[PDB]
């Protein structure tokens, strides 16, 4: 009939077999879900801090933690927006607390970390163009930003397995801690901007949900967590040690930049649009309109420093060895055509190399409008890439800088943003430079592991099914909740109860504005610890 | 210590079986709805799983503009029921096993999500090709997939019959007037089969399993409440919004084919509205209603409509001609002294360069505060009795290019179903309150429990394993009079004078109830009470 | 708070603690990421061998081959291939002293990993590597040197630890590659001659190794694949000696022996099917409108280049070409290549000319740049358009000229050797197979007229790009003893026999001359041993 011939025959019992067909029907622990929000109190301490307590006799389990915030009305003049994922990066520190002390806690950083590769996640904390894109306030009473709510999925261990993985609550009072980053942190803004006034007027206004479970006849056993432990290197330092390591699971490696030394203010920013491109060509527009103008007579408005050349009838001006093409369309007869031949130039000798901007670009073709009275480009050849996005404005008029350095126009110069995200990593705002060379791990005075490409980050990459991870080294390959997790052991007595990590940073040339760029190395140890629900909840270090 | 072994297992021999893709034709029937029914019996199909409907889609011939629905295969389904002689074992709405189905982005592609298929296509002349033929899949995801071969649906000498009931093909196409639908309709006729993966088991040891049945209730129109009456034991209860376009033609402005991102159903908008927005014309512009404020832009390039300033400058505009901006283009208001809402007033910058060879205006910049909400409005509603002004003032040729969209599975008020509508939700079960939220919490847990972009406000009962395990029900007491599920929603206000605020609004709840699969002297399910 | 309703809801039965659980002890292990450094060897081509022998190593899983890519200076348009790094491997073969332990063919590896976005990024996708770059100075650097990671997924790493390789023996994995010419898409320019002699294949064999105390192995099974490719252009392909077999796997292959392996256009890193089309649109462009003084020049005699007349509609034959250029100059006028590429097989017959597939043609010409700047064209340039090979337009079937583009256009023609190609066209699109039939033996075991098969392929692996596969196996893998279709010898059932009816195409058409090859994926069941050493033995 329908099954053919040969399989009925191949078919149609002496052996013990496995049902893959039908299961018994096991009978869960009774229980009942319920989605709880707690409004929380807010204090200064002057870091903004949230405190919730979580205490009833019928909520006997607890997973899935989301905070959720209300970003009010913003209402004034100047450039505003905020960072992508502002939930997230709003997060300074969590701490899942009980009456015999800290359970579980995260830096903000580490949280999002973990939720880099839930697109959903990182879509509900904030990354919209009604967030994300900078818009312009230009009467003190028009509206910049709508509010808006945006929810932070707070990612514990407790959500691993679901209701097998869930905090239970042995009538023990539990106080979840989320301490807030500055509104600094998470807002781009100009110097239009009044930030001063939004800085004393911004509260944050928090809410934290989570999975409630009433468990009939609850049977608590034993569980494992890995408590995450963050050692921020020196400034410029490529070593950084993580003592007191007795059971780890996990060693994450990456680096962070110092902006500290600078005003935090960059010359672009794309918006929502954050792919490498969308960084590139939001920089290059806005060097356009300063690197080639269409004027009677020479361009004013520019530094004395500032070297201004007219197109020859050719197309092509020479800065140096570099040649650039500009052949811009219907430019009136009384106008001619200019190019910046250094709009942004940086050197540490009077006669040595120099970092020219303006040499970065090789063609540049456009039309000029009489009715809007500017250059309309069509298409640019450059070799601008993300480094140079992301170059503070500060470095380019810096002490060590022989020359002025930004030779742009004064109104290009007042459309420089302020960007402080505080989960920036590398030296670029994409994290796409791997400024390690080499990784070595000491555990103790013995090489533990040594690296000379990223292979942990593309382990780490293919294993966790992420495009954005770190040099990890993994020591737990077993699975979670159901096993007592694989851990590195420590010899104490053999000095082998830390771990070094030392790295060797690519050599930039002294020229480029980014060789100041501070770095920072970042080591996060995955502590294992015990959890022990005897005369409540309590966590204990595994040594 | 003992120790569990994590580097070596017994590989456990399994039941001696063989799958095999059985296709089926089915047997049409007509009443005035398409069915299609598909007979499974045979003593060698065991058990079965994966149902995938397969649609010969036909050769679209003539003239006007025509296209199929993202997904169109999903939009086809009305109704699917797999059913025994004792019975109806499973069901789903045709809208339901589509929201089942979203996040599933080989199932939604495989349905029929393509440019030669969803993008809009003119046809010139009588015998002109507008669609070419094609087959799409649709994959019919039952409870029987979850874990395979263990979920599968087992037969074992009983008969089993597919049932699929067809939406019109109005509801799977988007057309203009010039496109003769009427004969379209007559000719269109539905040509389906039924493929599953059938399992010959040698010596099958059949145990009972549990299955989880959904039921939708909707509400009246504009209705803020809806009651599932006989709730027992049920795992989920869903809550959703549609709306009805009853009111209206089902026309609309624009369409963006394929392309079905926010900025492109927003571009798609701005793009057929520039038309008649900015003209280029010797003297001022003819063929727009009396209605029509058609004002000249002067060589400032600001005109302002009321406190709204908007840049008009194109180049090379002949020296007979003069730049023109429609300053009420679309414009709603329940009053002669209300609040305006106009279009045109929703520019605040419009640039080009005007083309002496083609004679049309070709756009570079534009300025705009469109909205997915302004791209959903039927164009029923602006000309509608509430407006004391006229509404549409667009020229003919704008008006004659409207097409006509009837998707069956449209949610909220737009239709990327961005706008949250629900500022309140309120669930009870018998009359004490289950469940109440303010902001839309319930859905952001969905989301991101399922690992979904396009959620709904759910309330989940069941964190058990499926399959292996009973599933975790809200338990039942029909003498303290909780054996239903009540939902009241409060609807987020909107000014009078916005065109959306006339879209009529459905409650949609649905309901996961628990049945018991029984195998004794046939396949049979009972609800668990 | 918990809600009155709920607390009366629930304030004898057996019940299965669902909230906590006994965390089990497991076996006593440490991981760690090791890095070997192989030997090369060497129609000459590159063999890497990497051997893997420790007393501290008992098992293994997750193999990962890195490869240098070198710096690439000198003139001319050069890029690499999408996924680059699959793309170079030929062969993959696990093996112990007792023989071959597991092996895969280059192409069945990228095949398993085209639904792993993660590996396919690391392999090398990216527009500093796919893009094709050019090389102007005899020092230009065309291309950086750049490092590439390509995941060898094996049935060790299904199920992590549990499915590991043990190796308590040595294990040598044998890297085979295809040649550099295979992974490089480049142009006449470009001194491939040079680059061929230079460019030397840099390995590294990463994987994770497990240093197990008291290691307790009990035996596996494993699921082996082998390809069989049928003759050029036959319907029809045979796997001898299949006696217990998971699945099935039937797929086309384009062969371009025939050509010389040039393509017109190649869109780069943009790899969506609208990315080929339009790389193909802009390249024909350059000669399919033309703005000049008289008529232009720098074209073959064979071409014919009509004036544009006022009316701005040219007609060749049935088909209407509507051409517009705003600011062209008073001196100049607008042209339009009639007959850009043509194909024919008989002298007054049906013609296949791309300048009839374009409908409009908009415009302004550059008076700074001298240079028309097409704004929007009208067209019905397919994915076929773009897949076919030069050769075939200047071939001595095509009665006409064939290849009637300016010198300069020709020269921008670039080679794609690709190795893993399916179908007739660069993104698969075209199913050439209109019936597939396998027999077991004598017997039909399946037949179909649509790809239902790949249809399922596709869903139940969750893959956008999958083949008419044929599974056997929907039995848990790793704790379970794999499902497989059984031989009966005596019945002469031991073979699979593939075949298929391809969709005949228009003899006028050019890609009608794209060679076939019929691919028959086979996995067979072994079962690992560890007595005496690692060893698989075929299950019959
Ligand atoms: C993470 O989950 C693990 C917890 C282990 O630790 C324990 C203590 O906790 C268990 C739980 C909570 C179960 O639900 C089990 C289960 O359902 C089993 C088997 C019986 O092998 C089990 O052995 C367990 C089992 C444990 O040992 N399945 C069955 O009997 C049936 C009727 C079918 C099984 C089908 C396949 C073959 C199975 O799904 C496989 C593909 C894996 O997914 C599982 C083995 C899980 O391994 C992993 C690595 O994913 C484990 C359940």
């Amino acid at each position: 009939g329908a099954m053919n011939n040969t399989i009925i025959n191949s078919l149609i019992d002496s052996i013990k077999r496995s049902n893959v067909f039908a299961v018994d029907s096991q009978i869960p622990t009774l229980y009942m879900p319920q989605y709880i929000s707690l409004s929380g109190v807010m204090t200064n301490d002057n870091q903004a801090i949230a405190s919730f307590e979580i205490r009833d006799q019928y909520i006997t389990a607890l997973n899935h933690l989301v905070l959720s915030l209300e970003l009010p009305e913003v209402k004034g003049m100047g450039r505003f927006g905020y960072v992508p994922y502002v939930g997230y990066k709003c997060i300074n520190h969590v701490s899942i607390s009980s009456c015999n002390g800290v359970i579980w806690e995260i830096e903000g950083e580490e949280l999002y970390n973990n939720c880099i590769n839930n697109t959903i996640a990182l879509k509900h904390s904030g990354y919209s163009s009604e967030l994300n894109d900078i818009s312009i306030g230009l009467t003190p009473n028009d509206t910049i930003k709508e509010p808006s709510t945006v929810y932070v999925y707070i990612k514990t261990p407790f959500d691993v397995e679901d209701t097998f993985s869930s905090l239970k609550l042995s009538d023990s009072k539990i106080t979840v801690t989320v301490t807030f980053n500055p509104v600094s942190d998470i807002v781009i803004r100009d110097s239009s901007f009044d930030f001063e006034t939004f800085n004393k007027e911004f509260v944050y206004v928090p809410e934290l949900s989570f999975i409630g479970y009433m468990v009939k006849n609850v049977q608590i056993k034993p569980s494992f967590i890995e408590k995450p432990r963050r050692v921020i290197g020196q400034i410029n330092q490529p070593t950084a040690t993580v003592t007191e390591v007795h059971a780890a699971t996990s060693l994450s490696v990456y680096t962070k930049p110092y902006y500290g030394n600078t005003d935090n203010k960059f010359i672009s920013y794309p918006g929502y649009s954050q792919d490498e491109k969308d960084y590139i060509d939001a920089y290059v527009s806005r060097l356009l309109d300063d690197l080639v103008i269409v004027s009677d007579g020479p361009p004013t408005g520019y530094p004395e420093s500032a070297e201004i050349v007219e197109v020859p009838e050719d197309g092509i001006v020479s800065i140096q060895d570099a040649d650039v093409y500009v052949k811009i369309d219907n430019v009136p007869d009384n106008m001619s055509v200019y190019l910046h031949t250094n709009l942004l130039m940086f050197g540490t000798r009077k006669n040595s190399f120099i970092y020219n901007i303006s040499k970065k670009f090789s063609a540049i073709t456009g039309t000029y409008s009489d009715a809007t009275k500017r250059t309309i480009f069509a298409h640019i050849s450059h070799s601008i890439n993300i480094i140079d996005t992301s170059i503070p404005v500060s470095l380019w008029t810096s002490q060590r800088n022989v020359y002025n350095g930004d030779n742009r126009s004064a109104e290009s110069k007042a459309k420089d943003l302020f960007i402080n995200d505080p989960f920036i990593k590398g030296i670029d705002f994409k994290n796409k430079t791997d400024i390690i060379s080499r990784l070595e791990v000491r555990f103790g005075n013995d090489v533990l592991y040594s690296e000379n490409g990223p292979i942990s980050r593309i382990y780490n990459e293919l294993l966790t099914k992420s495009n954005n991870g770190t040099r990890t080294l993994t020591f737990n390959f077993t699975p979670k909740i159901f096993f007592r997790p694989t851990t590195i052991t420590a010899n104490v007595s053999r000095g082998k109860d830390k771990l070094s990590v030392r790295v060797v940073y690519s050599t930039m040339d002294v020229n480029h504005p980014i060789y100041y760029v501070q770095k920072q190395l970042v080591v996060v140890c995955n502590d294992l610890y015990k959890v022990s629900y005897d005369q409540g909840v309590s966590i204990t270090k595994i040594m």
